[PDB]
């Protein structure tokens, strides 16, 4: 269906509010490689993963910022079936620049079996 609905239904696993981020940090558990962090945290009112992503302005421009963030979301529309029901924090380090999108993906995938998340 059109881009209105699927943007309805997807708002849902995004994390928004700045309240969330900060007690997922808090109360989390973390886990990096050399391309990201990761934080996952139990929210008890919420029955499906969230998704939350940080890439500092340290990181560089803007198309690259945007491109990061596009490689995250994208990762996990591909395993959006079997993503644990977490609340899921990725940050983006300096050194995801250095990847190409291939390596991207591969890059998150290992970083969130670490994360046991899946």
């Amino acid at each position: 269906e059109n881009l209105y609905f699927q943007s309805l239904m997807e708002k849902a696993y995004r994390i928004k509010k700045n309240a969330d981020f900060q007690r997922i940090y808090k109360k989390g558990h973390s886990v990096a490689n050399r391309q990201f962090v990761v934080y996952t945290c139990n929210n008890k009112e919420i029955d499906h993963f969230r998704l939350g992503i940080s890439v500092s302005k340290k990181l560089g421009n803007a198309v690259l910022r945007n491109k990061i963030k596009r490689a995250i979301r994208e990762n996990f529309k591909v395993h959006k079936s079997h993503i644990l029901a977490k609340d899921i924090i990725v940050i983006a380090r300096q050194a995801a620049k250095d990847m190409t999108t291939l390596q991207i993906q591969n890059s998150l995938e290992h970083v969130l079996k670490i994360a046991k998340v899946f």
